[PDB]
Protein backbone atom coordinates (compact mmCIF):
# COMPACT_ATOMS: atom_id res chain seq x y z
CA UNK A 1 0.00 0.00 0.00
CA UNK A 2 1.23 3.47 -0.99
CA UNK A 3 3.07 4.97 1.95
CA UNK A 4 1.55 8.42 1.51
CA UNK A 5 -1.91 6.89 1.64
CA UNK A 6 -1.01 5.22 4.93
CA UNK A 7 0.73 8.25 6.39
CA UNK A 8 -1.27 11.18 5.14
CA UNK A 9 -4.24 10.22 2.97
CA UNK A 10 -6.18 7.24 4.30
CA UNK A 11 -9.70 6.67 2.93
CA UNK A 12 -10.57 3.21 4.28
CA UNK A 13 -10.66 1.57 7.73
CA UNK A 14 -8.04 -0.88 6.47
CA UNK A 15 -5.57 2.01 6.05
CA UNK A 16 -6.41 3.25 9.52
CA UNK A 17 -5.90 -0.16 11.18
CA UNK A 18 -2.61 -0.71 9.28
CA UNK A 19 -1.46 2.69 10.56
CA UNK A 20 -2.48 1.72 14.11
CA UNK A 21 -0.37 -1.42 13.92
CA UNK A 22 2.54 0.67 12.63
CA UNK A 23 2.01 3.02 15.54
CA UNK A 24 2.17 0.12 18.01
CA UNK A 25 5.58 -0.88 16.62
CA UNK A 26 6.95 2.65 16.65
CA UNK A 27 5.73 3.38 20.12
CA UNK A 28 6.06 0.24 22.20
CA UNK A 29 8.69 -1.90 20.49
CA UNK A 30 11.27 -0.05 18.41
CA UNK A 31 12.16 2.70 20.91
CA UNK A 32 12.78 0.20 23.71
CA UNK A 33 14.75 -2.12 21.43
CA UNK A 34 17.11 0.63 20.23
CA UNK A 35 17.48 1.96 23.75
CA UNK A 36 18.51 -1.45 25.04
CA UNK A 37 21.02 -1.96 22.24
CA UNK A 38 22.45 1.52 22.79
CA UNK A 39 22.97 0.51 26.42
CA UNK A 40 24.63 -2.77 25.39
CA UNK A 41 27.21 -2.09 22.66
CA UNK A 42 29.29 0.74 21.38
CA UNK A 43 28.80 -0.69 17.95
CA UNK A 44 25.38 0.96 18.21
CA UNK A 45 26.37 4.65 18.00
CA UNK A 46 28.64 3.69 15.11
CA UNK A 47 26.64 0.95 13.35
CA UNK A 48 23.44 3.04 13.46
CA UNK A 49 25.48 6.02 12.22
CA UNK A 50 26.50 4.03 9.14
CA UNK A 51 22.90 3.86 8.19
CA UNK A 52 21.07 5.12 5.14
CA UNK A 53 20.79 8.88 4.78
CA UNK A 54 18.14 10.17 7.17
CA UNK A 55 17.73 7.19 9.57
CA UNK A 56 20.79 7.98 11.74
CA UNK A 57 19.28 11.17 13.14
CA UNK A 58 15.79 9.66 13.40
CA UNK A 59 17.15 6.80 15.50
CA UNK A 60 19.68 8.68 17.61
CA UNK A 61 17.02 11.23 18.50
CA UNK A 62 14.42 8.65 19.49
CA UNK A 63 17.04 7.24 21.84
CA UNK A 64 17.67 10.70 23.25
CA UNK A 65 13.92 11.24 23.58
CA UNK A 66 13.45 7.82 25.21
CA UNK A 67 16.32 8.22 27.68
CA UNK A 68 15.69 11.78 28.78
CA UNK A 69 12.82 13.92 27.50
CA UNK A 70 10.05 11.37 27.83
CA UNK A 71 11.53 8.97 30.37
CA UNK A 72 8.70 8.68 32.88
CA UNK A 73 9.17 8.68 36.63
CA UNK A 74 5.52 8.23 37.49
CA UNK A 75 2.27 6.70 36.21
CA UNK A 76 1.00 10.25 35.81
CA UNK A 77 3.97 10.87 33.54
CA UNK A 78 2.76 8.00 31.36
CA UNK A 79 -0.80 9.33 31.33
CA UNK A 80 0.58 12.73 30.42
CA UNK A 81 2.64 11.29 27.60
CA UNK A 82 -0.35 9.48 26.11
CA UNK A 83 -2.45 12.65 26.18
CA UNK A 84 0.36 14.53 24.48
CA UNK A 85 0.71 11.82 21.84
CA UNK A 86 -3.02 11.85 21.28
CA UNK A 87 -2.77 15.54 20.53
CA UNK A 88 0.18 14.99 18.24
CA UNK A 89 -1.65 12.41 16.11
CA UNK A 90 -5.33 13.47 16.16
CA UNK A 91 -4.81 17.24 16.42
CA UNK A 92 -1.41 18.77 15.69
CA UNK A 93 -0.30 16.64 12.74
CA UNK A 94 -3.77 17.00 11.24
CA UNK A 95 -3.59 20.79 11.53
CA UNK A 96 -0.14 20.61 9.95
CA UNK A 97 -1.42 18.60 6.97
CA UNK A 98 -4.27 21.10 6.51
CA UNK A 99 -1.62 23.80 6.54
CA UNK A 100 0.30 22.26 3.62
CA UNK A 101 -2.96 21.40 1.85
CA UNK A 102 -5.87 23.66 2.87
CA UNK A 103 -9.40 22.23 2.43
CA UNK A 104 -9.80 24.40 -0.66
CA UNK A 105 -6.42 23.57 -2.19
CA UNK A 106 -6.53 23.09 -5.97
CA UNK A 107 -4.21 21.16 -8.30
CA UNK A 108 -2.31 22.77 -11.15
CA UNK A 109 -5.09 21.37 -13.36
CA UNK A 110 -7.58 23.37 -11.29
CA UNK A 111 -9.07 20.27 -9.59
CA UNK A 112 -9.74 20.02 -5.83
CA UNK A 113 -6.75 18.41 -4.09
CA UNK A 114 -9.02 16.86 -1.46
CA UNK A 115 -11.06 14.78 -3.87
CA UNK A 116 -11.59 11.16 -4.93
CA UNK A 117 -9.51 8.66 -2.96
CA UNK A 118 -8.74 11.58 -0.65
CA UNK A 119 -10.70 12.64 2.37
CA UNK A 120 -9.92 16.01 3.88
CA UNK A 121 -9.43 15.54 7.63
CA UNK A 122 -10.34 17.71 10.61
CA UNK A 123 -8.50 17.93 13.97
CA UNK A 124 -10.09 16.40 17.06
CA UNK A 125 -10.64 18.06 20.42
CA UNK A 126 -9.79 16.04 23.52
CA UNK A 127 -12.70 15.20 25.78
CA UNK A 128 -12.30 12.93 28.79
CA UNK A 129 -16.00 12.16 28.72
CA UNK A 130 -15.61 10.71 25.25
CA UNK A 131 -15.19 6.96 25.69
CA UNK A 132 -13.01 6.67 22.59
CA UNK A 133 -10.65 9.34 23.87
CA UNK A 134 -10.35 7.69 27.27
CA UNK A 135 -10.07 4.22 25.70
CA UNK A 136 -7.00 5.51 23.92
CA UNK A 137 -5.20 7.02 26.88
CA UNK A 138 -5.91 3.99 29.08
CA UNK A 139 -4.38 1.69 26.47
CA UNK A 140 -1.48 3.92 25.35
CA UNK A 141 -0.43 4.97 28.85
CA UNK A 142 -0.44 1.37 30.04
CA UNK A 143 1.59 0.13 27.10
CA UNK A 144 3.91 3.11 27.56
CA UNK A 145 4.28 2.31 31.27
CA UNK A 146 5.21 -1.32 30.45
CA UNK A 147 7.85 -0.12 28.04
CA UNK A 148 9.69 1.37 31.04
CA UNK A 149 8.80 -1.42 33.46
CA UNK A 150 6.23 0.64 35.33
CA UNK A 151 2.96 -0.57 36.76
CA UNK A 152 -0.02 0.98 35.06
CA UNK A 153 -3.66 1.14 36.08
CA UNK A 154 -7.08 0.26 34.73
CA UNK A 155 -8.84 2.79 36.93
CA UNK A 156 -10.65 4.96 34.40
CA UNK A 157 -11.87 7.37 37.05
CA UNK A 158 -8.36 7.91 38.37
CA UNK A 159 -6.87 8.55 34.94
CA UNK A 160 -9.74 10.92 34.12
CA UNK A 161 -8.90 12.81 37.27
CA UNK A 162 -5.17 12.88 36.53
CA UNK A 163 -5.95 14.15 33.02
CA UNK A 164 -7.74 17.24 34.33
CA UNK A 165 -4.35 18.53 35.41
CA UNK A 166 -2.56 17.68 32.15
CA UNK A 167 -1.62 20.71 30.07
CA UNK A 168 -0.94 20.44 26.38
CA UNK A 169 1.80 22.51 24.72
CA UNK A 170 0.23 24.88 22.20
CA UNK A 171 0.92 23.96 18.60
CA UNK A 172 1.26 25.92 15.39
CA UNK A 173 1.93 24.54 11.89
CA UNK A 174 5.42 25.25 10.56
CA UNK A 175 6.52 26.17 7.04
CA UNK A 176 9.17 23.78 5.73
CA UNK A 177 7.41 20.50 6.47
CA UNK A 178 7.69 17.88 3.74
CA UNK A 179 4.53 15.82 3.29
CA UNK A 180 4.88 13.60 0.23
CA UNK A 181 1.94 12.86 -2.05
CA UNK A 182 3.58 10.19 -4.20
CA UNK A 183 6.11 7.53 -3.25
CA UNK A 184 8.87 9.86 -4.44
CA UNK A 185 11.35 10.35 -1.65
CA UNK A 186 14.46 12.57 -1.89
CA UNK A 187 21.62 20.27 9.99
CA UNK A 188 22.74 16.90 8.64
CA UNK A 189 26.00 16.30 10.51
CA UNK A 190 25.97 19.05 13.16
CA UNK A 191 22.54 18.18 14.56
CA UNK A 192 23.99 14.66 14.53
CA UNK A 193 27.19 15.71 16.29
CA UNK A 194 25.14 17.56 18.91
CA UNK A 195 23.46 14.29 19.81
CA UNK A 196 26.79 12.44 20.13
CA UNK A 197 27.79 14.80 22.95
CA UNK A 198 24.24 14.93 24.31
CA UNK A 199 23.30 11.23 24.54
CA UNK A 200 24.04 10.30 28.16
CA UNK A 201 26.77 7.71 28.66
CA UNK A 202 25.49 4.16 29.36
CA UNK A 203 27.46 4.07 32.63
CA UNK A 204 25.73 7.26 33.74
CA UNK A 205 22.48 5.26 33.78
CA UNK A 206 23.03 2.23 36.08
CA UNK A 207 20.75 -0.75 35.52
CA UNK A 208 18.30 1.26 33.44
CA UNK A 209 16.51 -0.80 30.81
CA UNK A 210 13.39 -0.91 28.67
CA UNK A 211 10.91 -3.65 27.91
CA UNK A 212 10.03 -4.01 24.19
CA UNK A 213 6.50 -5.30 23.61
CA UNK A 214 5.72 -7.90 20.96
CA UNK A 215 2.28 -7.43 19.44
CA UNK A 216 -0.18 -10.22 20.29
CA UNK A 217 -3.61 -9.87 18.76
CA UNK A 218 -4.97 -13.02 20.38
CA UNK A 219 -4.55 -12.33 24.11
CA UNK A 220 -7.76 -10.42 24.87
CA UNK A 221 -6.34 -9.59 28.31
CA UNK A 222 -3.86 -7.29 26.59
CA UNK A 223 -4.33 -3.70 25.67
CA UNK A 224 -2.85 -4.48 22.28
CA UNK A 225 -6.18 -4.70 20.46
CA UNK A 226 -7.57 -2.07 22.82
CA UNK A 227 -4.93 0.24 21.38
CA UNK A 228 -5.35 -0.81 17.75
CA UNK A 229 -9.11 -0.28 17.83
CA UNK A 230 -8.83 3.07 19.63
CA UNK A 231 -5.87 4.41 17.66
CA UNK A 232 -7.59 3.34 14.43
CA UNK A 233 -11.08 4.64 15.09
CA UNK A 234 -9.69 7.99 16.19
CA UNK A 235 -7.71 8.33 12.99
CA UNK A 236 -10.80 7.21 11.11
CA UNK A 237 -12.77 10.00 12.80
CA UNK A 238 -10.15 12.47 11.59
CA UNK A 239 -10.79 11.40 8.01
CA UNK A 240 -14.56 10.93 8.27
CA UNK A 241 -14.15 7.18 7.95
CA UNK A 242 -16.75 4.89 9.50
CA UNK A 243 -15.38 3.25 12.70
CA UNK A 244 -15.03 -0.52 13.08
CA UNK A 245 -15.75 -2.19 16.42
CA UNK A 246 -13.19 -4.39 18.20
CA UNK A 247 -14.60 -7.47 16.47
CA UNK A 248 -14.77 -6.14 12.91
CA UNK A 249 -11.39 -4.55 13.48
CA UNK A 250 -9.69 -7.82 14.43
CA UNK A 251 -11.66 -9.47 11.61
CA UNK A 252 -10.67 -6.83 9.03
CA UNK A 253 -7.31 -7.01 10.67
CA UNK A 254 -6.29 -10.09 8.72
CA UNK A 255 -3.64 -7.52 7.79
Amino acid sequence: IPICTLKNFPNAIEHTLQWARDEFEGLFKQPAENVNQYLTDSKFVERTLRLAGTQPLEVLEAVQRSLVLQRPQTWGDCVTWACHHWHTQYCNNIRQLLHNFPPDQLTSSGAPFWSGPKRCPHPLTFDVNNTLHLDYVMAAANLFAQTYGLTGSQDRAAVASLLQSVQVPEFTPKSGVKIHVSDQELVDDSRLEELKATLPSPDKLPGFKMYPIDFEKDDDSNFHMDFIVAASNLRAENYDISPADRHKSKLIAGK
